[PDB]
């Protein structure tokens, strides 16, 4: 079968489609009019976006495909390295980081992080708890300061402070003036444009403040000699069991980037998301608040508290299906190989997981996969193989999937049990995109049942 392909513009060819403020809803829109599988190309390049879970469950295949570095991710490899986001899988330094690095991200190690995680999440019930009568929250803002300062707090022992701050932290406004680089790079017609030299020079400049702040971080920790229990520690300490070998300093600087990036807005989308959902349809906010009622039955919730609220956990994933906040990944074909079929691939090809796409699939999901209904996700054995890709795929999935998850369900269920929520805007949603996704403007009311954590 030959794969349609969207409207083409002479010797642009599709590229001008990703000149959009929504990309990723404008790819989605693609795959409504074609389907599963589309052709897109560019000056340079050729990919092809999968929408169903009939052809993504072939390419998750990890003997026929492995992780490809899409556009942006060569891009962000910019400042983020050989970092675990952005390093091929045959990388040495992938493979070393990988193995180090996952006992720090296991349940186990979510043990450790828990008294820090919930120090930030009581900032934000006390914040909400002292807003004043008839104001309100402005939602993605606060949720990203939660999940920024707890990346930063579990990450190497730094509070970023954002809640006794409007401005963001120095590190902070380079990083996202170097992703907002990013996106806008990947729109560009002719990129070699001279009106493009001044942006240029200041992604250079905001590459070299990231990699001064967090090489002073790692030169202050190896000067102090203290142990805290954290990411930077553990990279400090840790040797790869297979090479017997030690990660180097660059790479440290650039895994603490990679985890920075991570824990911003990409995590924070995820509650702004849930929060936006649980407003919107209110018998299942009220089942996950009954739950956090009878679960959450101490001041500050324990660790085994957080992993008995089944039900913030559905609400959780199914927010994920509906907007996953790395909306896709690429791979590539280790060999010649025919998806579904039909469509014949030579190695080397490249591949496109649209993962909100992925996640309305109604032969997996049935007629109201608009609908927002945790109870999907009641049972992981109900569900066929690769339907549901928010974290990614293979040895290549997210090694932050139970940190996000454990930090998320902490403060939604601490939400849940300390206030009512007031949708008192009707907020009509708007994503936002960067490279992630936010509801934009997002606003809600929170009015405190009153609840004591003394
Ligand atoms: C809801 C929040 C998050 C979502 C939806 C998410 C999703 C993903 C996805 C889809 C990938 C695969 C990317 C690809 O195949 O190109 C990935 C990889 C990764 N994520 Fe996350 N992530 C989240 C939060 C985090 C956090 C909090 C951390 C660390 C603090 C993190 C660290 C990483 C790393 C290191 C990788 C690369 C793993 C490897 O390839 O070895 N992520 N994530
Ligand atoms: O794959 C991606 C990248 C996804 C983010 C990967 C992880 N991460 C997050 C922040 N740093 C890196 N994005 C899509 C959609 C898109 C197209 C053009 C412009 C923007 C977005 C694509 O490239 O097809």
């Amino acid at each position: 079968k030959e794969m349609p392909q969207p409207k083409t513009f002479g010797e642009l060819k599709n590229l001008p489609l990703l000149n959009t403020d929504k990309p990723v809803q404008a790819l989605m829109k693609i795959a409504d009019e074609l389907g599963e599988i589309f052709k897109f190309e560019a000056p340079g390049r050729v990919t092809r976006y999968l929408s169903s879970q009939r052809l993504i469950k072939e390419a998750c295949d990890e003997s026929r495909f492995d992780k490809n570095l899409s556009q942006a991710l060569k891009f962000v490899r910019d400042f983020a390295g050989d970092g675990l986001g952005t390093s091929w899988t045959h990388e040495k330094n992938w493979k070393k980081a990988h193995n180090i690095l996952l006992p720090s991200f296991s349940q186990q190690a979510m043990k450790g992080y828990h008294a820090m995680m919930v120090d930030i999440a009581v900032q934000l019930v006390q914040k909400w708890e002292r807003l004043n009568a008839d104001e309100h929250i402005e939602v993605p803002e606060d949720m990203t300061r939660l999940t920024l300062d707890t990346i930063g707090l579990c990450g190497f022992n730094y509070r970023f402070n954002s809640f006794y701050r409007d401005q963001p932290h120095p590190f902070i406004t380079s990083m996202v003036r170097a992703l907002d680089e990013v996106m806008n790079k990947l729109q560009r017609a002719n990129p070699d444009d001279p009106a493009y030299d001044e942006n240029k020079r200041q992604f250079q400049e905001d590459i070299k403040v990231m990699n001064d702040l967090v090489d002073k971080i790692i030169a202050d920790r190896k000067a102090s000699g203290e142990q805290s229990d954290d990411l930077l520690t553990h990279m400090l300490n840790g040797k790869d069991p297979e090479t017997g070998e030690p990660l180097d300093d660059e790479n440290i600087r650039y895994q603490i980037i990679t985890f920075l990036i991570a824990g911003h807005e990409v995590t924070s989308g995820l509650l702004s998301f849930a929060l936006y959902f649980l407003v919107k349809n209110p018998h299942v906010l009220q089942k996950a608040a009954e739950e956090a009622a009878r679960v959450l039955v101490d001041p500050v919730p324990s660790y085994k508290q957080v992993k008995q609220l089944k039900y913030v956990g559905m609400v959780l994933n199914e927010a994920l299906r509906l907007w996953p906040t790395v909306p896709a990944f690429s791979l590539y074909a280790k060999e010649d190989t025919v998806l579904g079929g039909e469509y014949p691939l030579e190695k080397g090809d490249e591949l496109m997981v649209l993962i909100p796409q992925l996640h309305r699939d109604k032969t997996i999901w049935g007629d109201d996969v608009e609908e927002f209904r945790p109870e999907r996700f009641e049972n992981p054995s109900a569900i066929p193989q690769h339907a549901f890709k928010p974290f990614g795929n293979g040895q290549r999935a997210c090694i932050g999937q139970q940190f996000a998850l454990h930090e998320a369900t902490l403060v939604l269920g601490m939400m849940l049990k300390h206030f009512d929520f007031e949708d008192h805007t009707n907020y009509e949603l708007d994503i936002k995109e960067t490279l992630t996704l936010k509801p934009e403007g997002f606003v809600v009311k929170a009015k405190s049942k009153k609840i004591p954590l003394l």
